[PDB]
């Protein structure tokens, strides 16, 4: 309970015991903030929703879709090329 | 001999053996034809040179830096997430 209050003061879940961050994501979606919505969705352990948000953003307003394809290749190997490259190249983004 | 005569005509190789396609590669970075530089380098299995060319072909003056991470991760699995995503998102690039 001491953790379900913190997450509700930060405005990630509305009041109640039904803690599943759906309304916040869509409120962000038509608020006009795509990248932050992607970050929150990924933090809630779901890639595919982030892909949906990113391609939908790519529909409106050319850099988003390639980044979606980049985040598509997630790897957990101890010597993954994705790990090393995306670690060294992270600082280049804006 | 037949197929290392065809490469001579096209421009891949030089007079002699010169197995490395390098001397035709570095003749294009100076010219400023970067999107070629990766492609001709990639066909000879150079995932460690595609990053090296695209990254160095970007400092001067886009998706190129973010393509690299996607190009870094390549699994060749049966139904992996990178495989399904990159197949559809190929069509949106310029």
């Amino acid at each position: 309970e001491e953790r379900i209050l913190a997450l509700q003061l930060c405005g990630w879940i509305k009041k109640g015991t039904d803690v599943d961050v759906g309304p916040f994501l869509n409120s962000l979606v038509q608020e006009g903030e795509w990248e932050r919505a992607a970050a929150v969705a990924l933090f809630n352990l779901d890639i595919r929703r982030a892909i949906q948000i990113l391609n939908e953003g790519a529909s409106s307003e050319l850099n988003l879709n390639v980044v979606a394809m980049a985040l598509s290749g997630y790897t957990d190997e101890k010597n993954s090329l994705w790990r090393e490259m995306c670690s060294t190249l992270r600082l280049q983004l804006n």
